[PDB]
């Protein structure tokens, strides 16, 4: 089935290829050229103008996934999506607390900051080296996302 | 003592906090101004006498958390140079950077986007419609993969 996945960048290609994995379609967009695979549809531009998402089969796609650097464009992607795609569901990127808070308001669940989920396990290698056996090490890492995210969710609850 | 976190953005706070946890001690280095927090040093933490004034004569463990990647490899090199004894996790900002920690010989190194990224990835299969148990084993089998074949390349490096 279909994808788009807007921003190629380093995070837009784990997630691309991870979801052709099991063969997911995908429609990738990205500010300026490089050089490119057939076997994927792949479109340069400004992913937040209507008109490309609309060439990237935004009209008939299933997922939408915001994979771009930009915070706000990432917002005014969201909208647009909103406002002329309903049908799309929606994962996103958000760079930090704040930008997550912001997709939050605008009703987007379905988001990670960047950096959490990378430094939560440097961490748990941290926690390893100095000798905690890798059980533990991971269960505080569990315990301590769970919350991180809970507690960010349940203060944005309350708008 | 304890454990010395060189940089403290969005990287090094989330390493920091999930330390203290456990209650870690922590000598924090950054460049830059910030607000209060353990042990506090502002400057380039590629500077020697910095990291010896956070105790890195006797930490046990150096976490490098900052975004310039140069500078990384260069405290990476002071710590082997004079710290031998200091365990180094560090985060490395891509693949490119990735492979250069592994020529000196960083094998303890997370790619900055790619856990989450991974992540997103896993929420958007179970938001397709697939169980979070076969979205979760998906993900586990593509980091694995990944991680691995890096391993592997490293040494084509130019
Ligand atoms: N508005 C946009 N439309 C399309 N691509 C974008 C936009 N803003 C940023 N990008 C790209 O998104 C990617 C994010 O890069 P990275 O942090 O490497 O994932 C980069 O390739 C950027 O050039
Ligand atoms: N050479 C350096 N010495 C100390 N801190 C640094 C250096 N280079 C970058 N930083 C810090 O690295 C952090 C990067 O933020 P983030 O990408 O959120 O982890 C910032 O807090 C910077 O102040």
């Amino acid at each position: 089935n279909s994808v788009i996945i807007a921003g190629y960048g380093r995070f837009g290609q784990v997630v691309g290829r991870l979801l052709s994995a099991q063969g997911y379609h995908l429609s990738i967009l990205d500010h300026s050229p490089s050089q490119i695979d057939m076997l994927n549809k792949v479109f340069y531009g400004d992913a937040a103008r209507k008109d490309l998402l609309e060439a990237a089969g935004a009209k008939d796609a299933q997922l939408l996934v915001i994979a771009i650097d930009a915070p706000d464009k990432a917002l005014e992607i969201v909208e647009l999506a909103h406002k002329h795609y309903p049908q799309l569901k929606i994962v996103a990127r958000a760079i930090d607390r704040r930008h997550a808070y912001q997709y939050l308001r605008l009703g987007v669940t379905s988001f990670k900051r960047e950096t959490f989920d990378s430094a939560v396990n440097l961490g748990i290698e941290a926690l390893t080296l100095l000798g905690n056996s890798s059980t533990v090490a991971e269960r505080a890492g569990d315990l301590f996302s769970q919350h991180d995210n809970a507690s960010l969710h349940e203060l944005a609850a309350l708008w």
